[PDB]
């Protein structure tokens, strides 16, 4: 732990005791450790109060029956009667409901988390540092390092430690740190100390938060602070719901609900009104209050009844779910709204090299110059052994083992890989395997290099370790690597100014090697080196390299081909400039063709798999890769983009092509184009911009800090659990996994999770406004009244819970991954759905009424006030208007009502089955795909059973009743809404659209 950033680097390395160079000693880790603890933070615990989870109050329509139990808990409290309990049931069966929500909710979001924290915590982070106890750099698990030690960083990387920057080896070292400083823009660095030691992080520009991005170049540094002891780790506690707000299908319904209030609330001051001439009538005396109360009563007992209070739930929880299956598939997600807004997805844009393919690069092939004669030309081709970068393996000519440093242009060649080349191997114990460290394209050189060993070094005896870099480290003791120009995507290309060594000889020659994409460097170059020797490059000559890399890359091989070539005379170090990254092309003049590499990259198993399922789910897939487009488009066709057989000419371009296009002709282009090649990260961002200018979803797939641009400006964007922590910065999802499929199986989930929030409105919709129907009905038909206060909040409690939040665990529709996506902007009900959901509630409001109808007539065990009823009610007094006036007051008999209220959990119970699907029969989608579905509607027929015979209860609501007959009225009455709707959905079937 030093205090200090405001030291130099001496002073720094000198305060632990370290080489600069070489690293640690084994006890001084060991030490370091004991003293200063392993370098990460205590947390991990706790996210969310059991009680904070709780507050799934709070929202919208739940404060609503929230206080809806208030007033309900004032009314009991006021209420003089020999019947004071009737009042204090209510406000229990609408607390019930809302407790029951409340911890499938709360159960819900701990399973996620947890699923979650799985996910994260599996992968440790590595670190890259320098160490006494090996050569070349190695990788330790980031919980491992230490203060004092060295650490090596470089674009793309996540700063694994508070660092003191020892030296920057780019030209320049530009550094991301949002997450601490919130700074916007990538800042620069430098190794001067800054005297300060009060000074604020934006200005210690000699230092390296842990938790920054590098987001250009390269440097060493030496650890300051670790752990707790973190500029980033200190901070962490401290407030903030910087967590986002909710999803936009999470607004669409929040808004739902709203209006749905007004709809609700309406109706409700209406059936005070529409009433209220019962203010008199006996039942209630006739009291002057004693009417308006009950009614009001009525009033808000049906507004709980239709306040769809467990929507605010569902999707928390259908949500919840979502993650916890992605996170099951390996895919993390960052951002709440990622599976869903993926759901809806149109177009997947997609980089290649590491995302489309697995990164696992070799050098396979390889060629040099033979002969240079007028308008012949003739190549050394050769062909390497070995797909990993394990550093074994060999050389071939004719099927023949040959000696590299047999030939000299091999000689440079290698060279040049191990020279210009910020990458490096390492072998790792524990998975006893050769890991690269760096940029694979680099890594697959540093291999080859020690495949070729040109030098014909003693290899044979050296650990599994040393034997990584051997090679490699010879041909550095060979040259002094001055300075670099670092690898840029605009040129393409990459190179290194050497001078001889030992410095034996002065100006006996300093060089530059170069390495980079083939086309631009070997237009860059003036000469070919043949052997030793050196001749002007000719036409003949180019046309013969290009055209073997042409081959090689559209071959059956798709090889990934880099061009090396070095410039015999430089301009005199006095003369380059580095502060503008733009002049490093002129830099990298008047070159001498040297050789050509083909790379091995196998596009990954599962993505021509995926990328059928996106054709059949309507979704558009783009390939936006910088490399080569005649490869790019080889691998399309391997990949199913293209047919293998197919013109693209009209829908394959290079960034080049593309901006030679008019503006106009470039949104086009997209449109039809599937494959971008040799284009820039700006080039990515537009791409995916035009696809937005469509108003589409776009979703962008990559792992390179070439793809942040795109990634970022997307919908949603997926980094790779392989690629870079800059790529991974700007993601919603993050395939841990590296597994393209769960793009897809992300996207069924997003479409699913709509699909589930669509029927649980549905049946909350249709069911509750049969509700009213029923009130609206017999009090506007002349009938007795068919359910009272308490009446209400059971058909409530017992059809707008369970049953409904189960309709979250829906399985997927049959054809959900069948049809194009949904356009974000649709209307939430459309104006079918608003037929069948009247269709629906209206016959539900009639069938209730029918039944109390039913039990007055044609009820064997009941009267039989016959047809007509025999027209009214009004036959109070003894044989009142003498229209047979043969019975009494059987306008109060318990079993009308309940008659009523046991057809209307029935006829629910049963729509409910209809909301499994859509538009499909339950032919096709069975009630037993959910079961989540019937435990809750026998859960509640159950209660509904209790209450009608536990005999202290048919009290406090009505007389039980229904022996058969009575029972199977109620089934003969309600099984019908499943007929109904059977055809409604043959309708939308059989006529399409959606
Ligand atoms: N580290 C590097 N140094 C020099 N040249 C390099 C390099 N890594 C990549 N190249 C060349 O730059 C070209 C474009 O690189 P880029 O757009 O970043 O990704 P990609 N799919 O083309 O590899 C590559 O196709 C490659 O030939
Ligand atoms: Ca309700
Ligand atoms: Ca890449
Ligand atoms: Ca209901
Ligand atoms: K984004």
């Amino acid at each position: 732990m030093e205090a200090a950033h405001s030291k130099s680097t001496e002073e720094c390395l000198a305060y632990f005791g370290v080489s600069e160079t070489t690293g640690l000693t084994p006890d001084q880790v060991k030490r370091h450790l004991e003293k200063y603890g392993h370098n990460e933070l205590p947390a991990e615990e706790g996210k969310s109060l059991w009680e904070l989870v709780i507050e799934q109050f709070e929202d919208l329509l739940v404060r609503i029956l929230l206080l809806a139990a208030c007033i309900s808990f004032v009314l009991a409290w006021f209420e003089e009667g020999e019947e004071t309990i009737t009042a204090f049931v209510e406000p229990f069966v609408i607390l019930l409901i809302l407790i029951a929500n409340a911890i499938v909710g709360v159960w819900q979001e701990r399973n996620a988390e947890n699923a979650i924290e799985a996910l994260k915590e599996y992968e440790p982070e590595m670190g890259k540092v320098y160490r006494a106890d090996r050569k070349s750099v190695q990788r330790i698990k980031a919980r491992d390092i230490v203060p004092g030690d060295i650490v090596e960083v470089a674009v793309g990387d996540k700063v694994p430690a508070d660092i003191r920057i020892l030296s920057i080896k780019s030209t320049t070292l530009r550094v991301d740190q949002s997450i601490l400083t919130g700074e916007s823009v990538s800042v620069i660095k430098h190794t001067e100390p800054v005297p300060d030691p009060r000074a604020v992080n934006q200005d210690k520009k000699n230092m390296l938060f842990s938790g920054t991005n590098i987001a250009a170049g390269k440097a060493l540094g030496i650890v300051a602070t670790t752990g707790v002891s973190t500029e980033i780790g200190k901070i962490r506690d401290q407030m903030a719901a910087t967590e986002q707000d909710k999803t936009p299908l999470q607004q669409k319904l929040d808004e739902f609900g709203e209006q749905l209030s007004k709809v609700i609330s309406l109706i409700c001051v209406a059936v005070w009104l529409i009433n209220i001439g019962h203010f008199n009538d006996p039942v209630h005396g006739g009291s002057w209050i004693r009417g308006a109360i009950y009614y009001f009563k009525i009033a808000v007992a049906l507004a709980v009844a239709a306040i769809p209070e467990g929507l605010p739930a569902v999707i928390t929880t259908c949500l919840a779910l979502g993650t916890r299956r992605m996170a099951k598939k390996n895919a993390i997600v960052r951002s709440l709204p990622s599976v869903e807004t993926l759901g809806c997805t149109s177009v997947i844009c997609s980089d290649k090299t590491g995302t489309l393919t697995t990164n696992q690069m070799s050098v396979c092939k390889m060629f040099i110059i033979d002969k240079v004669d007028g308008d012949f030309c003739s190549l050394n081709e050769f062909s390497i052994t070995g797909s990993t970068y394990a550093p074994e393996g060999e050389v071939l000519k004719n099927d023949k083992p040959i000696r590299s440093g047999q030939f000299d242009g091999l000689v440079e060649l290698a060279t040049i890989c191990a020279l210009c080349n910020d990458s490096s191997l390492d072998f790792n114990e524990t998975k006893g395997v050769y890991e690269k460290v760096g940029e694979a394209t680099e890594t697959a050189l540093t291999t080859l290099v020690e495949k070729m060993n040109v030098f014909n070094t003693e290899v044979r005896n050296l650990s599994k370790v040393e034997r990584a870099n051997a090679c490699n480290s010879v041909i550095r003791q060979l040259m002094k690597k001055e300075f670099t120009l670092e690898f840029s995507r605009d040129r393409k290309s990459m190179s290194v100014y050497c001078s001889p060594a030992k410095s034996s000889r002065a100006a006996v020659g300093n060089k530059m090697f170069v390495k980079g994409a083939p086309e631009g460097v070997i237009d860059r170059c003036n000469y070919v080196r043949v052997g030793t020797t050196r001749v002007p490059m000719t036409g003949p000559v180019k046309e013969k390299i290009l055209s073997v890399i042409k081959e090689w890359g559209t071959g059956r091989d798709t090889l990934r081909c880099l061009a090396l070539a070095t410039r015999d005379t430089p301009p005199k170090r006095e003369e380059m400039v580095l502060d503008d990254s733009s002049r490093f092309m002129e830099y990298e003049t008047d070159l001498t063709f040297v050789g050509v590499v083909g790379m091995l990259d196998p596009p990954r198993k599962e993505v021509m798999g995926s990328i059928q399922l996106c054709r059949d789910a309507g979704i558009r897939v783009i390939m936006i890769t910088g490399d080569n487009k005649g490869t790019a488009i080889a691998i399309c066709r391997r990949i199913g983009i293209f047919g293998e057989n197919e013109e693209v000419a009209d829908r394959a371009y290079t960034g080049r092509e593309f901006d030679d296009l008019p503006l106009a002709e470039q949104r086009e282009a997209c449109r039809r184009a599937c494959c971008f090649a040799r284009v820039e990260p700006s080039h990515k961002s537009k791409i995916v911009e035009y696809l937005q200018s469509y108003d589409e979803i776009t979703a962008m797939t990559g792992d390179g800090v070439n793809d942040a641009p795109a990634l970022k400006k997307a919908e949603i964007g997926i980094a790779m659990g392989s690629g870079t922590a800059v790529a991974k910065t700007a993601s919603e999802m993050v395939l841990a996994d590296d597994n393209f499929s769960t793009i897809v199986a992300a996207v069924e989930e997003g479409r699913a999770i709509y699909n589930n929030m669509k029927q649980f409105i549905r049946y909350l919709i249709s069911s509750n406004v049969g509700e009213v129907v029923c009130i609206f009905l017999t009090a506007a038909l002349g009938l007795p009244e068919a359910l009272i206060p308490v009446q209400l909040l059971w058909v409530n409690l017992v059809t707008d819970g369970l049953p409904a939040t189960a309709l979250g665990f829906n399985p997927p529709d049959l054809d959900i991954m069948d049809r194009p996506p949904r356009s974000p902007k649709e209307p939430l009900i459309s104006g079918w759905l608003f037929f069948r959901y009247m269709a629906i509630g209206g016959y539900v409001g009639a069938a209730t009424v029918g039944a109390a109808a039913w039990w007055f007539m044609y009820a064997e065990d009941g009267p039989g006030v016959t047809y007509h009823q025999l027209t009214h009610f009004m036959q109070c007094t003894e044989d009142h208007p003498h229209f047979e006036g043969l019975d009494c007051e059987i306008f109060e008999a318990p079993e009308p009502m309940t008659m009523a209220l046991s057809v209307l959990v029935t006829i629910e119970m049963c729509n409910a089955l209809n909301s499994l699907s859509e538009n499909q029969s339950l032919m096709r989608m069975p009630p037993w795909v959910n079961i989540w579905l019937l435990g809750s509607i026998c859960l509640s027929m159950s209660l509904h059973f209790l209450i009608l015979y536990v005999d202290p209860l048919p009290m406090i609501f009505k007389l039980k009743a229904l022996d058969l007959t009575q029972w199977l009225m109620v089934l003969k009455i309600s099984l019908p809404v499943i007929g109904l709707d059977e055809i409604l959905k043959f309708i939308a079937r059989n006529y399409l659209e959606g």
